[PDB]
């Protein structure tokens, strides 16, 4: 219906929407990773920054999808935020994981939405996420698995040690 | 429970949990507003830059209220956030009526922990909202005030005109 | 035929030759919108000045399509270009809307060539339009829909007021 | 009885030649704990810098509820200092243990005095522990927190080790 969009479609449109919530959904998730981190009774600073950057990054995300929809004459429509999966993280071990599968579950919605922009011979879409989103996650992801390959390393025996001296020669 | 914990009620703490959630849901409102305001069929930008302004500056202080009730050895809990209260949000005018509400509430919210701190005898949390908050709103809502004023003036005759008008030379 | 050609159809040859075409015209047609605004009696500066930049980007496309190909060892052929569709474009609404009209055209030409690679599995064709075409005429048609909003608001009532206003305080 | 003194009770004069009393013992302790860290058979001198630090700011404190007093129109009077509680301190973690104590209970003299102030209705008083004691209390028991937490996850296993792990990477 604007008198700007060409070329897309509903469905990506929708898709796009709910990508949003997602992205935001990951960024209120790692607001409480980080926060977790700077609990008294956990003080792992390097971690709690670790994740509080990773906040920021995925509301930028949140921001470029909506710019991009509002570029394309699609409508912004926004969702409940779901709450975090956990109130209480564990280690840096289980942080890690837990990030992980979050940024594989975002990957994984890129790649779908990527796949419906084929579908719909919508190249923009295509353009925009190979641009600004499959790299970066691709990217993440290996950092990540970096980290929890360094954190079990060190985390075999001596656990209190490994979370200590990870956070202050790797994170910080 | 906490070791650091000293006269920081539960009552105290909750409420602050309760507070991050009304920050963090005003700035959601904000993101929508902004957004709305970039729609090509809107196409205000100084109203978009406004209200992406105000987006930021919510979760700054929700961000501020996390920190804190961790240095007071609170325990942040998270819940779903609540959507904003429209999808499209009409004029210039409606929108910052729209705000200002949304400000007296948040406002509100402050002045009721304010009161509850002090029933509770914590002058640390009323320092830390007089010192962060209460002046921060008190001035935005004054801004606020002055700009529906403005717009008030420039929109009884000539709608669309007035409505340039302020985004150019006020927001702009 | 080229010691260099590789993977180049000669359908997307010529689809290259006519896009060509079609920039050169554009830009023709910019050239045309933007002299009739520095007319003595139309007299809108900030409007020649958009529509004349206009003209140098398309003809910059036209160059970088021949630039790429040669690149592919295609051969460029020239064709007449066919005078812009009016003599005088009225109003800068008209203008504009006429402009977006344009601009619409050039992208449905690049989302048939793309279209044409995709079929032709010509991936450095899809590359170089999504790297330097898909993208800025998105942005181009989204603030063109941004201003003719802009316009008909201004314009609604007092039609020269607003013509001047836009002109005086978007693109000058 | 001083020419300048107004709304100054001789209840908050009294508390506040407490406050310096215990603000300069507090000093005492510290420069105690630092100097136990600088001994050979000891020799964790990020340790004793901490410490030494905290003396200094402790002896500021005083002296500024020094000023405060003379501003007021009360009368400084000062009294014997009583020796630290130890004169050797054992481990960081026992140091750290018995320094957040301290802190702890320097913290209630000052909500014991600003509930004082409020009872007398001395807003100036308030404001000024408000502004210059309670805030700076509430960040060091975090930090002191932080610390503690660290130094058990590091001496849990190889206390040694641990130790000097922590004044290395987090104090030094
Ligand atoms: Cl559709
Ligand atoms: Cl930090
Ligand atoms: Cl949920
Ligand atoms: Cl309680
Ligand atoms: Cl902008
Ligand atoms: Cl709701
Ligand atoms: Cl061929
Ligand atoms: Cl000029
Ligand atoms: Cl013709
Ligand atoms: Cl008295
Ligand atoms: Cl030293
Ligand atoms: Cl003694
Ligand atoms: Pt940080
Ligand atoms: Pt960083
Ligand atoms: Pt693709
Ligand atoms: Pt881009
Ligand atoms: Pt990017
Ligand atoms: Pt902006
Ligand atoms: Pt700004
Ligand atoms: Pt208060
Ligand atoms: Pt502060
Ligand atoms: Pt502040
Ligand atoms: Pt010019
Ligand atoms: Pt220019
Ligand atoms: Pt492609
Ligand atoms: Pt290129
Ligand atoms: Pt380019
Ligand atoms: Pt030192
Ligand atoms: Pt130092
Ligand atoms: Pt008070
Ligand atoms: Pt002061
Ligand atoms: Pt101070």
């Amino acid at each position: 219906s604007s008198q700007i969009r060409q070329n897309y479609s509903t469905e990506v449109e929708a898709a796009v929407n709910r990508l949003v919530n997602l992205y935001l959904r990951a960024s209120y998730t790692y607001l409480s990773l980080g926060f977790y981190f700077d609990r008294d009774d956990v003080a792992l600073e390097g971690v709690c920054h670790f994740f509080r950057e990773l906040a920021e990054e995925k509301r930028e995300g949140a921001e470029r999808l909506l710019k991009m929809q509002n570029q394309r004459g699609g409508r912004a429509l926004f969702q409940d935020l779901q709450k975090p999966s956990q109130d209480e993280w564990g280690t840096t071990l289980d942080a890690m994981k837990a990030a992980i599968v979050l940024e594989k579950s975002l990957n994984q919605a890129l790649l779908d939405l990527h796949a419906l922009g084929s579908a719909q011979a919508d190249p923009h879409l295509c353009d925009f996420l190979e641009s600004h989103f499959l790299d970066e996650e691709v990217k993440l992801i290996k950092k990540m698995g970096d980290h929890l390959t360094n954190i079990q390393r060190l985390v075999g025996s001596q656990a209190g040690l490994g979370e200590y001296l990870f956070e202050r020669l790797t994170l910080k």
